[PDB]
């Protein structure tokens, strides 16, 4: 986990966002998906090794796991 | 911030409970192992390459390492 | 905390400076670049897997991208 | 960077301790090496990918290269 990643492929940017949401972006600019369901801050992210997969980490508490669809897929608690 | 870890094959979590245990998961969500012994707060996780070992570092100045199967291995001191 | 990276290959480190730019070192200790252009303090950096770009992370809202020769290529906001 | 780490080939521990110091162990339990130098909090440890070097980083705002043999070899300011 850290607060922003590249995906395994290089073509995708995620970052902890001030609004409780994770941001997912193509390298072009382009914003491809807000991940919505935390409850507190967002401090940490990070990309399974197939690149399918999202992972965060919340002050709530919980590890929230994601598709990159923006799905999602499971809440740790 | 260092709490939270991911196995190098992705299909166990790590994670510092406030209770000073660290909960291992699978990827579907299933809670695996609840790791019990620190005496304070637990403040990181890691994993090692094979994702067979994981090692635990808390504010008791203790590092321990555990095998994923639960069993405390060794409680490093410096 | 998120504020130093190392490159794939060991070769290149990144750190955030209080200055507001993004540091980035060979191995040998030598400066190689000074990352200008964010507006408030860098929070984060990390590097894409083959060390070849870099991403920054502020309170400016704002993700840049840049190549490891010192050029801007986008800025990203949410 | 993290505050605790694996070396690349599983049988060295760093960790960052609260004396402003980084311990290296083996994983039977030995404490090989204490790395002595920032001049304050250390939070961050990691490996290089040969496992030969260990970089920290501090509070002192400073990022510290060393062997695995205990030597400092760079500090970038």
């Amino acid at each position: 986990v850290w607060g922003v990643a590249f995906s395994p492929d290089g073509q995708t940017i995620a970052s902890a966002s001030d609004d409780k949401t994770v941001k997912l972006w193509n390298r072009n600019g382009q914003l491809l998906q807000t991940l919505t369901g935390h409850s507190s801050s967002v401090w940490g992210v990070a990309f399974s090794p197939d690149g399918q997969t999202i992972a965060s980490a919340s002050d709530d508490k919980t590890v929230k796991l994601w598709n990159r669809n923006g799905q999602l897929l499971q809440t740790l608690t």
